[PDB]
């Protein structure tokens, strides 16, 4: 059926659970375990907490919520934070903080499914 | 069926209830009890109560609502709070407070299902 | 069927009513009576009434609405209030008040189903 | 069927009407008459009319709308008011007023079904 | 069927119309005529027109819309007004005005169904 | 069927039209013609145009829209206005104006169905 | 069927068209042509353009949109305007303008169906 | 079927197209071509561009969008503009401008169906 | 079927495509190609960019989005702009600009279907 | 079926893919490849970034999002930008910028389907 | 079936996964792997972080969220950032930043499906 409506078989579910019980690495692990079409992730919220200028340096902090969903319908959502310090230009700091926040949120949300992740 | 619409069997329900009657640890317990696809959790609301600057120290407090849902449809929601004191940088304090709030909310919401959690 | 659509049997309903006629304790009682998947609770509204600073002390009051729902569809909603006085730090006072409000609301809403609760 | 969609039988309806023709007490009466799963109640609106400080005393007034619904679908909604005077602390006055308002609204809404209530 | 979808029988409709052709009293009359599950009422809107302080007295006026609905689906809505004068305390005046407004609205809306009401 | 979905019979429609071709009086006429469950009325909008204080007198004007609907689905909506002059107290003037506006709107909307009304 | 879903017969449609090809008068004509349950009208928008005070006289102008709908589903909407000049009191001017606007809108919208109207 | 869902026959469509290929006049033409129940028109938006006072004269301009729809479902929408100059009173200018705008919009939208209109 | 749900036949589609491969003129072409009931157009957005007063002259610019839809469901949307310069009166400039914008948008959107348009 | 719900055949899909693998020109190419009824395009968002006046010259920049959709349901969305410099009049600059933005967005969005575009 | 509802076959899924395990280049790779109708992409959010003027130079930073969806229903969303520095004109900087942000977001979102991308 369509994504979010299919169901696993007994053997497939058992194998997946056994493997589970035991950021490119985590993405590769997820693709190998669930399959390229077996999982999805999205961003539900993001905002900038503060942007401060020190003596020629920028300090930035970003928050982001990441939602991970499976083919069956189960989901997990967690928060991620990104920080950049000691940089000279605003753009690089903001870019790094925003990307790191999303990556950390994805990692934390994907850890909830098992110890392997 | 799809998540949120399936139903347990008599034997499975009895076994789950017997086991129930009796934050990585609680996550592992939940995955072992309900299964990797048997439970879900989400964040419904979050806000910053206050950010104050003392004599070189930051005090922060964060609130968060966490909703836990099962395969059948039952759900439980509870509040969690995170606090950071004595830190030097704003970003670390905010990150720690936000993550701790979500973790505490998840723990409290997952305790409502039984004594084992 | 799915949660919120199932119906009780005559014998089960009679037994539940007889037991009913007669905050970890109330949670345990509810789980024993209705079952781990037989009841649910949620938070519909919450706000801070006031935060005042006395001579080195914080006074806080919080309101919260708690909704309790059963497997059949019946529901009960009630208000709860939490107060903290004599504390030194804002964060602890707020946390205690917020949690106590939710707990009191849950207790009051769960009392409406019978004398046992 | 699900709550809000079932229908009474002729004998059950006749018995209920005969009994009807004739705040823990009213709750017990309702549970005995309709059953623990035969009625529900909720809060639709609530607000604080005024908070005034006299010579060391607090005067408070609260309004609340309470909606009572039955298994069949019939419903009744009424207003309730709570007042607190002569108290010393704001939190206790607010708590008492809010709870009393909800209780009075529930009583008034539950009186509309018959003389027994 | 569910409330708001059932239909009367010819004899029942004829008897009800004959009886109709001819605030606890009106409530009792309605319950006797339509039945405890044969009618419903609700509040759609309410507001405070003005609150004025005279030489130690409070003058208050409240408006309210009341909607009455039957089992078949027919409905009638009317306005009600409540006034309090000569009182000393704000809370009692507001409570009396608000309750009287709802009661008057219910009476006026219930009069539209026939002369008996 | 439910209200707003039923249909008339040929003889009933012919009789109703013949009678039609030819504020308690108009309400009684409508109830006698269409039946206690054959018509409905509601308020869609209402506002206060102005409140002015003359030399000890209040002048008030109110607008209201009234919608009348039948069992089949046909409907008619019209405006009504209420005015009060020469009164001493604000509350009585407002009450009279508001009620008169609704009554006039109902009359005008009910006149559109025929000459008898 | 329900209003807005029925369909005419060939003979009835032909007769209606022949009669069509050829404010109480227009209302009577419409009721005679389409039937008391064959047409409907409503108000979609209304506002006050201006209220000016001359040397003891009030000038008022009101706009209104009127929508006319038939049993089949066809509809026509048109604008109407009402003006009052030379009056002494605000309330009468406003009432007359508002009613005249609705009447003119109804007339203009009902003229679009044929020359007879 | 209901309006907006019926379909033409081959002969009727051919005749209508042949006639088409070739503001009371345009309304009469449309009623003769499509039928009294074969077309509809409505107003989707209207606003006042400007109102300026010259040396004792009013200049007004109004915009309006008119949507024309047929029985099958096809539709056409176009803009219309109305202007009044040299008038003495505001009300007459506004009325004339508003009505002329709607009429012009209807004409322009009805021209899109063919050369005959 | 209803508009927006029908489908072409193979021969009709082939003929239409062959003819396509090759503002009253474009309207006539569209009506001849698709048919009077084979195409539709609408306005989705419109606004005034600026209105400036030079030495006795008005400069105006208007934007408009035009959406063209066919019987099958295919659609095309494009922007149109209208400009008026050297005029003496505001109303004529605005009218001309607004109408020209819609016409240009219609032309551009209708050109996307083929070279013939 | 209706647009956005049909499906290609194996041979047609293979031919289209082979042709794909390899602003009037791109429009002609798209119409020849997918067909006059095989593709659609729309505008989802547009805004003006800035309008600055230099020494007698206007500088303008416009952004636009363009969404391209096919008969099956696949879609692609991309951003386009338009710039005008050295012009004398505001209207021409704005018109050119807005049209160029939409054209560039359409081109970029249509390039994503293959190398031929 | 329609896009977002179809399902892969076992052999096709296996081949796609094997190929996956291993910005025109990435677009070509995606079209070759999934097919011209096998994938889609869209923009969910975009904003300008800051626009600063240095000594004759413009510094710009843009954020964008890109959502990639497949035929089955699986999806992945990621953030992209674009920066422009050292440019002389605002328009070129903004255009380059906005386009680069979307391209980077597309690349990052498309990398999540496998190592080949």
């Amino acid at each position: 059926l369509c994504f979010g409506q299919c169901q696993y078989t007994a053997e497939e579910y058992q194998a997946i659970q056994k493997a589970l019980r035991q950021g490119h690495r985590v993405i590769n692990l997820a693709n190998e375990m669930f399959g390229y079409n077996g999982w999805a992730h999205s961003i539900t919220q993001q905002n900038v907490d503060f942007v401060d200028l020190n003596n020629g340096k920028f300090y930035v902090g970003v928050c982001a919520f990441v939602r991970v969903q499976l083919k069956d319908g189960s989901y997990h959502e967690d928060v991620g934070y990104g920080v950049s310090e000691g940089l000279k230009s605003k753009a690089l700091s903001l870019e790094k903080a925003r990307k790191e926040a999303v990556t950390d949120g994805l990692k934390r949300a994907l850890r909830s499914f098992g110890n392997a992740l």
